[PDB]
RNA sequence: ACAGAGAAGAUUAGCAUGGCCCCUGCACAAGGAUGACACUGCGACAUUG
């Protein structure tokens, strides 16, 4: 009603299954416990804690910064019937964005959409059509720089979430991300007619979702995408017979732990066994024994094709020489 | 009714650069080969909004 009156954008929605397909893609053996979720800036709609739980059954938390947007979510909330479900917070100006768990779990994810403007000289310059709700130091960085440094200390949430709304966002977000070391973070694109947006979530934890998540499509931003996950191959006809066999001698030739899981053949790696450092280590008499870097990761087989989809791990290089190794696998098999 | 095109110049053919798998090697470096790759450079071109 102040700034949005409008249920016309489905990006909420996108938003919302993002934060899904982020979750199922790196849940595993973990049953479906309660999750909580946050919504730093609920505003007056509240769109993001209703439709994650109208639509997956979560909890949620919402962080406010305005009085009357507070209370417009205690009545959203109310006549939604999530009383049980989703609680609001009011917060001043300078609280920490993150609140305090309260003595239940802590929350699965934590989502925003930060303010977007820096001066009211600056809205009029831009757009002031006629409409603290879109002000901040900083801007969708600065926002997004507080998150950052708060998330330090809460590593417990797994999934870290912001959106941004500008393209210059996200080299200056990124270089901090890399500044700060979190190699588990990925750029989703959307798009909404000629508008484009860019989530950039973070985790500190293994779990690595898929590539359509982390990596979007187009090379614009080439170098600020995140690692590979997923590196798939074309096969021919012999190939497509022995597949079997090969994956078989492959990954019992060299000391790799494996087991089946139905339609999908799986891995368990807690050391590179597979590069040359490997066979040469084990074959020199040295104090280290095994190099070091863990790894889950999925060889599927579909229509003349394999893939190596990664699903865990804190580390791209075990990801990379097993890639490798797979590769030069099939070459010495096809020919 | 209020957050990427509104722009730097880009992408790309390509030439380098960097790891990765392979071989050689005790290590590091060192070298070849190859071909599955980029969070690195410069653009013989080619065309755009
Ligand atoms: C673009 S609005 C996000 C609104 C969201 N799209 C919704 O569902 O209404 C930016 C949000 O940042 C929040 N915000 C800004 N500074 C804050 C602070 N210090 N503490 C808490 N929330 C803050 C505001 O409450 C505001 O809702």
């Amino acid at each position: 009603p102040e700034n949005r009156l409008c249920p016309m954008v489905p990006n909420r929605a996108t938003y919302i299954r993002y934060i899904h397909d982020l979750l199922s893609s790196t849940s595993g053996q973990k049953d479906k416990k309660r999750i909580i979720g946050l919504d730093i800036g609920t505003g007056a709609s509240c769109i993001y804690p209703l439709l994650g739980c109208r639509m997956y059954s979560y909890d949620f938390v919402g962080t406010e910064i305005d009085k009357f947007s507070f209370e417009t979510a205690k009545s959203n909330i109310l006549q939604n019937n999530m009383e049980s479900q989703i609680k609001i917070v009011l917060r001043s100006k300078q609280d920490c964005l993150l609140p305090d768990t309260e003595g239940m779990e802590e929350f699965t994810f934590v989502m925003c959409n930060p303010p977007f403007y820096e001066h009211e000289e600056d809205f009029i310059n831009f757009k002031q059509n006629p409409p603290h709700e879109m002000v901040t130091e900083g801007g969708e960085v600065g926002f997004a720089n507080k998150i950052l440094t708060e998330s330090k200390k809460r590593k417990g949430i797994q999934w870290y979430t912001c959106m941004f709304g500008k393209k210059s966002s996200v080299p200056a977000v990124v270089d901090k991300l890399r500044e700060q070391n979190i190699s588990n973070y990925g750029i989703y694109e959307l798009a909404l007619g000629k508008t484009k947006r860019w989530i950039i979530c973070w985790s500190f934890q293994a779990m690595r979702p898929h590539n359509e998540l982390i990596r979007p499509s187009s090379t614009s931003l080439s170098k600020y995408f995140p690692h590979k996950v997923l590196q798939n191959w074309t096969l021919d006809p012999e190939l497509c017979a022995q597949i079997d066999d090969i994956l078989q001698k492959f990954l019992d030739d060299n000391k790799i732990p494996w087991s089946k899981k139905g339609s999908v053949l799986e891995i368990s790696t807690k050391s590179i066994t597979w590069s040359r450092k490997a066979r040469r280590i084990s074959k020199s008499q040295t104090s280290v024994s095994s190099l070091e870097g863990q790894m889950k990761c999925e060889l599927n087989v579909i229509d003349n094709q394999l893939q190596c989809k990664w699903i865990e791990g804190y580390d791209y290089n075990v990801y990379e020489s097993f890639c490798s190794a797979l590769a030069r696998a099939l070459r010495d098999n096809k020919k």
